[PDB]
């Protein structure tokens, strides 16, 4: 996993990427495509540039190279959002509270139980197995953190 | 994992736990403390309370509901929002461009050759180290959702 410090460093360095998105994704595309060639037989779109040339004079190629950045750094940012709410929370039940994975069981099917009695007709079969997957996925990311952390939870 | 629809289902119950905050935080310890007594042992605060009528009158109980739901809530709305752009990328990418991990490895590669190629000025060791984890997360992310959907590589 990364630190907040580390997390810093690559919000900070992707702020560069945004002011010039199209010419970052062309030449990424291109240094796959040169460097991998079996990675360019998988675009059915443009397998047929050959040359620097014919890939650099690509306006799809291009639009493409944007379409991939955008999509990359919208997912680094996401992630790096929930590490800023997730590892605090890690920190302390593992090192100050030590809260065993068991007992975040026991208050994850505490919420279900409430919800299930405060909203009956609304929170059905569906919802309660969503909230249910949600909380496992929760429990499972603290988890990974007290393992990083060495806290045997 | 979740469907997109049972993500938007985890949102929707989280609005009704928002409108009665206090009421939903203050039932959910006490649902945990009477039915898992040895959890309210954790509390230095609290553990000389043992009805749910004292449960109920305590201010300071009362607060600490609203502050987990308030925890909680944040996370799980931040993990939704990684999903949201995590799940469609994994989909296509799995089902319909048939993308190897290893060419995810390569495109990461040629990512990080750019940026020290482009950027070295904001793109030093330990920045780089930042950026390599950071992808190798995103891929593993991936790989995740492709076991998920039963696509190897
Ligand atoms: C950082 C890694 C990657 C990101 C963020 C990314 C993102 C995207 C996005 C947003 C699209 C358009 C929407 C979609 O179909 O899902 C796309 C399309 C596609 N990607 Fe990726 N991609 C990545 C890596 C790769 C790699 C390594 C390959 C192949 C070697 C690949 C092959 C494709 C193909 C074939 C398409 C369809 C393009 C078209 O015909 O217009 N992707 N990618
Ligand atoms: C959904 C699960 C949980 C969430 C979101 C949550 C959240 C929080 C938050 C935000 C705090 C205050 C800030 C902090 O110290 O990190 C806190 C404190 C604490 N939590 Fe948790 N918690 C959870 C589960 C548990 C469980 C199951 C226990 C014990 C069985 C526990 C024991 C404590 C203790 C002892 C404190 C310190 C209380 C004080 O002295 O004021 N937590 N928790
Ligand atoms: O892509
Ligand atoms: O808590």
């Amino acid at each position: 996993g990364l630190s907040d410090g580390e997390w810093q460093q690559v919000l900070n360095v992707w702020g560069k990427v945004e002011a010039d998105i199209a010419g970052h994704g062309q030449e990424v595309l291109i240094r796959l495509f040169t460097g991998h060639p079996e990675t360019l037989e998988k675009f059915d779109k443009f397998k047929h540039l050959k040359t620097e040339a014919e890939m650099k004079a690509s306006e799809d190629l291009k639009k493409h190279g944007t379409v991939v950045l955008t999509a990359l750094g919208g997912i680094l940012k996401k992630h790096a959002a929930h590490e800023a709410e997730l590892k605090p929370l890690a920190q302390s039940h593992a090192t100050k509270h030590k809260i065993p994975i068991k007992y975040l069981e026991f208050i994850s099917d505490a919420i279900i139980h409430v919800l299930h009695s405060k909203h009956p007709g609304d929170f059905g079969a569906d919802a309660q197995g969503a909230m249910t997957k949600a909380l496992e996925l929760f429990r499972n990311d603290i988890a990974a953190k007290y393992k990083e952390l060495g806290f045997q939870g």
